[PDB]
């Protein structure tokens, strides 16, 4: 998971896209 960060950049920020997503 993790697709809901690059899909909203600095909206997708947060321990959850730390954690699951490579792009913040």
């Amino acid at each position: 998971v993790g697709e809901r960060c690059c899909k909203n950049g600095k909206r997708g920020c947060g321990r959850w896209c730390r954690d699951h997503s490579r792009c913040c």
